[PDB]
């Protein structure tokens, strides 16, 4: 029987108590990245994150960091693939820069070959390490051709310019690839980059934000997670009918979030709680699992959410090989209203939630996650055990699906010197614990759960966040980043997997 | 009677001998910048610029550095318009960044009234300072998604599209603008963007440069240029027909250079001095002037020279009320062989001229101008009786046009520490030689030269360069942006206008 803490202080950072032996001898353990995050912009055409980033600077960081250059993987990937040799690791998650192999975004418009022969090496450099890859086809960064010809995502066209996208990744590295992740995290997208344009594009409503250069945060979230629906089952669609000769399976990256009550007595915060499980998984889960839109969904939002028609909804329902989880943290979940008629209305608020890490008795959800210096009744909390109940409602509530958890993990500030990043022990108790509830729940209920990546590989761009927060296992000097140089949770992550 | 030094040391740099009295009452002083050079990233959509810079860092400049950020007059522009209010210039011309007020480069795709906003209150508050702007419709940084669409102004989809922008121009600022520039340098984008892949968007043939994503060095040049004399001319003729109570004058920029024979009684070196003249002012003032190209021209490159229409030629001949005139310096020319066969012509290649700053006899043109660190037999050195030629020029074979220098300056090393940088006396001596030869033109050959506008304002990102050289009249800290100090050469600058 597994014990799993759920509170400091954890004892699963042993390994003699806890490594790769406890899981089957074919569970995949590596770790993940993304192109923009780092890559740098050295040899590609430009994405709308660039363009985000800098049309934007507050928006990229509080340093105003971007991806410019970032870890300059261009040049260094064989440094990201002596990292994933010296740990030993059997997987590592990386996505193509649709940029970087279709600078003008439409495919007729010819394709860059240097771009090509990049990833090519990558690819051969992994399998030769006897690394396999899983390859992200879109991790946000969308042509800027394609966002400022008909707004990306929120026009219809994207399907078929998507679809030949992938279309030429299949057939470039799908003799090598075998996993391919569709879309990364389905639900960001639409409510950060067309509901409160915390994210590229960064479109939403005036009164929201006055910076944005347009939008509509209560009408554009659902369209645009709609197209990506379609978008991704037209992938999926392409794959099994034109390359399944190539033996590879595909699915969408979800982010999974556990939401618990606020009050656990109080049925306004129960019902709260399953409104939530629904607009935040369900959402995407609904489609692809049943081919429309959970029923809450449709009454809460009424005209403003899409409806499939038979043939779309036929195309999404089981368009998948597998699901990739992204999971990060738990939310306590209480009532709050919907203001469907006020200018500052968003598609967030259609669940009638407010989301918390503290519950109403004052009890902090976990340990600390990541600390807001502007505001500290902002601080994020973890709760290794929301692992476990998310795989264990994805197997009973969605079909049980084979599972890869493609993201886990915790940054640490960029204010701390190197001796400081280098000792990162809440790290290694962030990954440790969730790997202490990701072991019992494939044991105790049998969930499908066929591998782990940590993210990130080495220190990168951080989404809104520059680089004031590091993610990496590995260590890197934004002053000199060609050496990736092994944290102590890279350490302990190493002595994991080869105990 | 007026002399003029063509050596060092120059005595023009005092007042007493040379200031604004010497010229016109009316005649225009000022200083000039651009949108890339001097604004900065934040509010604006994406530019190939933008694209091209981080494609391709080794090409943005040795530093690496690019205009995210660079002086980031999107804030302190009020800064910018205290250094001339301090000079008591009359004259700014700057550049409106297409990116800026139209993100996704169609005009049917939305304005972007915060961008339009920003330019108001900059014609708001040069005009309050008595200060005519010269504003320049285009100055290289093309939207990135009109690259991705069609290869910018490779099709003619961009003759529309520009046509649109402009548009969008006169009838928001045209009641306070009444001098614009159309396009800057015709021909720096064709040559050194479509034909030898040193600029943006960077296209040239693959053993011209193999970093290239497309192109044809060969072709390209010819296909670009002739899109943007059908491009220039269709706002032109917008600006005549529909936006006649404006009251303005609207021309484009010429790059002006002279040209001197290498050998001065080899009649083979001064054949190619005559074709140079030809391939790099010939090529756009002919249309300009006649509605065809040169007949040097017609007759070299046949078949990849594009021809006029009745209707198009009828449209770009005459097509300006002035010409703003670009002038840095002076070569010698010598025959060089045409090799229309080999894979690595260029478009360059079609003089048959091979151009230097030491002529056959070993005598350097003039005094350094620009020292390049890399390679010394590449230093290029600057002519100031070459103001005097290219105007005298102008006058007589181009039927007496009114002009405006609109470019004019000399850069530093970034390499110099603040101290150096304040002191450019090397500035004074360019810029007051050029102008004691300005004066001599103006005078006795009676041209129609009705301003000059010294580049840059303050130091800014350099083209190609970086921050690695200096060309203001004021200084900026990389380090702190905030402050335009003016260095000796601004302060040089001040006594001349106001003496
Ligand atoms: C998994 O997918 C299943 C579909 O493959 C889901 O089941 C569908 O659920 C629909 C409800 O959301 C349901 O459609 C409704 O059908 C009502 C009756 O339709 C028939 O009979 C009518 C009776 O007079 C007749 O007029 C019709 O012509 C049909 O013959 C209909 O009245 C409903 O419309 C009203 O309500 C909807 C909101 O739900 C409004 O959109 C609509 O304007 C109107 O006010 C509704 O019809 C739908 O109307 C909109 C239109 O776009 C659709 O084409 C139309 O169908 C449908 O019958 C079933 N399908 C089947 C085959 O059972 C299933 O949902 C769950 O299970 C059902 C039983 C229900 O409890 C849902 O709430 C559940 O969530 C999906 N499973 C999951 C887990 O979500
Ligand atoms: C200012 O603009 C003027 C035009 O408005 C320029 O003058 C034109 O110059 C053209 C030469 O480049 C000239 O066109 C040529 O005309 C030849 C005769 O055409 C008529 O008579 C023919 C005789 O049999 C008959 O077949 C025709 O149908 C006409 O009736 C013609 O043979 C030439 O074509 C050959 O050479 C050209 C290269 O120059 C090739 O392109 C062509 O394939 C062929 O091998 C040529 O015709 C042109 O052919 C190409 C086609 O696209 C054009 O439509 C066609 O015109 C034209 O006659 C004059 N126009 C007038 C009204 O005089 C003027 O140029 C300068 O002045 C002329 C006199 C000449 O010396 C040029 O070299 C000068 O540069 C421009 N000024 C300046 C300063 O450039
Ligand atoms: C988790 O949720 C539960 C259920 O909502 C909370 O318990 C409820 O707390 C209410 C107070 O917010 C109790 O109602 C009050 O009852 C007193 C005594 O009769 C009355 O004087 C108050 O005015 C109020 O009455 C309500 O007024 C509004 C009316 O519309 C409504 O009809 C009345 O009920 C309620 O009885 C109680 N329910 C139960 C089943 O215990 C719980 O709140 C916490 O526990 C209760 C016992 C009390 O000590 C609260 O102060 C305390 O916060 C909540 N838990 C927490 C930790 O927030
Ligand atoms: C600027 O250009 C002028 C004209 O091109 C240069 O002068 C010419 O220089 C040529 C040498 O490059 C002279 O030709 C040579 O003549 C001698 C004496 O007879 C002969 O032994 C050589 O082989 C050569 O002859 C040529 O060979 C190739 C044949 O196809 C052709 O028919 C022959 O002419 C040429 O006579 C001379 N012309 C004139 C009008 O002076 C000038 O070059 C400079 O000046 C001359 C006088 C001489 O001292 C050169 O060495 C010197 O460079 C050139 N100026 C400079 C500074 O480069
Ligand atoms: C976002 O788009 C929605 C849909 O067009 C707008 O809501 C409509 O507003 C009009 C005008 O007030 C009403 O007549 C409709 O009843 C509304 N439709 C629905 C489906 O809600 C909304 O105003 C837009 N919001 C902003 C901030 O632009
Ligand atoms: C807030 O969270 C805490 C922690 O889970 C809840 O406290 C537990 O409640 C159960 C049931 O009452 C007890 O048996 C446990 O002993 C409690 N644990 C702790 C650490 O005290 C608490 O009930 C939650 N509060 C509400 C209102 O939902
Ligand atoms: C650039 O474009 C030109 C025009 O197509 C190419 O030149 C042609 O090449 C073909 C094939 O060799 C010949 O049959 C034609 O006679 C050429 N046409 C002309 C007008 O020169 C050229 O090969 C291309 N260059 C590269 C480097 O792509
Ligand atoms: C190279 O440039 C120099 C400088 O202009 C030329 O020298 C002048 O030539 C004229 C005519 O021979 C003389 O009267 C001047 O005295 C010369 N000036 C100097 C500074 O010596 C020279 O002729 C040019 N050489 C060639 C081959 O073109
Ligand atoms: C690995 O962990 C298991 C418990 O799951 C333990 O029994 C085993 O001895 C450990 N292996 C090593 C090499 O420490
Ligand atoms: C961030 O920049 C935007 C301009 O795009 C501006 O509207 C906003 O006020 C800035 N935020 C802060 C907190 O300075
Ligand atoms: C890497 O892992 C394999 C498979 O478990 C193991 O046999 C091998 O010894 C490990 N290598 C290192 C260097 O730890
Ligand atoms: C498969 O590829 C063929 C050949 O290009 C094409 O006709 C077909 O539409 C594709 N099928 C899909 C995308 O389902
Ligand atoms: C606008 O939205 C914010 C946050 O959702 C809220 O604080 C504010 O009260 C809203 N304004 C109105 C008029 O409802
Ligand atoms: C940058 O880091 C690498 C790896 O540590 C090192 O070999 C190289 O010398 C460093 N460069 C400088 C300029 O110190
Ligand atoms: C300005 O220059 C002229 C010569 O062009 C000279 O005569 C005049 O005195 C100068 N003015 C001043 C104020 O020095
Ligand atoms: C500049 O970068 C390009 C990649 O875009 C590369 O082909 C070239 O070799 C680099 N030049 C030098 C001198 O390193
Ligand atoms: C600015 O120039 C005008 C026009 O020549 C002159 O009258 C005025 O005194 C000058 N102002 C300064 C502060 O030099
Ligand atoms: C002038 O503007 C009118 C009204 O928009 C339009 O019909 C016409 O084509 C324009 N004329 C030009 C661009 O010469
Ligand atoms: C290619 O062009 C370069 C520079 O124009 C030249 O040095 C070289 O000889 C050319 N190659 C051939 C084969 O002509
Ligand atoms: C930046 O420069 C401005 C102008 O000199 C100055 O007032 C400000 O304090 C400077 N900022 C810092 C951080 O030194
Ligand atoms: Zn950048």
């Amino acid at each position: 029987e597994i014990t799993c803490q759920e509170n400091l202080p954890f004892t699963c950072g042993n390994t003699d108590a806890l490594n790769s032996s406890s899981f089957s001898s074919d569970f995949i353990f590596g770790v993940a990245s993304s192109a923009y995050q780092i890559e740098g912009t050295i040899g590609r055409g430009l994405n709308i994150w660039d363009g985000f980033t800098h049309r934007y600077p507050n928006k990229s960081g509080p340093d105003h960091g971007n991806g410019d250059t970032t870890c300059d993987s261009f040049s260094y990937w064989q440094k990201d693939i002596d990292v994933l040799d010296e740990l030993n690791a059997t997987g590592y998650r990386f996505s193509i820069a649709w940029s970087r192999i279709i600078p003008r975004g439409k495919r007729s418009r010819g394709v860059n070959e240097k771009g090509i022969d990049y990833y090519h090496g990558l690819i051969s450099g992994l399998i030769k390490k006897g690394i396999t890859p899983f390859v992200t086809l879109f991790h946000w960064d969308l042509p800027q051709t394609l966002q400022d010809e008909y707004e990306g995502f929120l026009d219809p066209q994207i399907i078929d310019d998507f679809k030949d996208y992938a279309d030429l990744c299949f057939e470039e590295f799908g003799d090598s690839v075998k996993y391919w992740l569709t879309i990364n995290q389905l639900y960001s997208v639409p409510t950060r980059g067309y509901g409160s344009a915390l994210d590229a594009p960064g479109r939403c409503s005036p009164t929201v934000d006055p910076s944005c250069y347009a939008g509509n945060s209560s009408t554009e979230p659902y369209i645009v997670a709609h197209h990506q629906l379609l978008a991704h089952a037209k992938v999926v669609d392409l794959y099994r009918k034109n390359y399944t000769h190539q033996g590879g399976k595909i699915g969408p990256t979800m982010i999974t979030r556990w939401f618990l009550p606020y009050n656990d007595t109080d049925r306004h915060s129960i019902a709260a709680t399953e409104r939530m499980k629904e607009f935040f998984l369900g959402w995407f889960m609904g489609p692809l699992t049943n081919g429309t839109y959970p029923q809450i969904m449709i009454d809460t939002v009424g005209e403003r959410l899409p409806s499939f028609s038979p043939e779309e909804s036929n195309l999404v329902k089981g368009s998948y090989d597998f699901l990739g989880l992204n999971y990060y943290f738990t939310q306590y979940a209480q009532p709050s209203p919907n203001p469907v008629n006020s200018t500052n209305h968003t598609a967030m608020m259609d669940a009638g939630a407010k989301l918390t890490y503290i519950n109403a008795s004052g009890h902090y959800i976990g340990p600390l996650f990541e600390k807001d210096k502007a505001d500290s009744t902002d601080n994020i909390y973890y709760y290794p055990k929301g692992i476990y109940s998310v795989m264990d409602y994805f197997k009973n509530k969605y079909y049980n699906p084979l599972i890869y958890v493609t993201e886990n993990g915790i940054s640490t500030p960029g204010d701390e010197n190197r001796n400081q990043s280098m000792l990162d022990y809440t790290r290694i108790d962030y990954l440790c614990s969730h790997l202490c509830f990701l072991n019992k729940v494939i044991k105790e209920k049998d969930v499908n759960v066929k591998g782990y990546l940590a993210w990130a590989l080495g220190d990168n761009y951080e989404f809104n966040k520059g680089f004031t927060v590091r993610f990496g296992l590995s260590y890197i000097d934004w002053n000199n980043v060609t050496d990736r140089d092994l944290k102590k949770s890279g350490q302990w992550y190493q002595t994991f997997i080869s105990p």
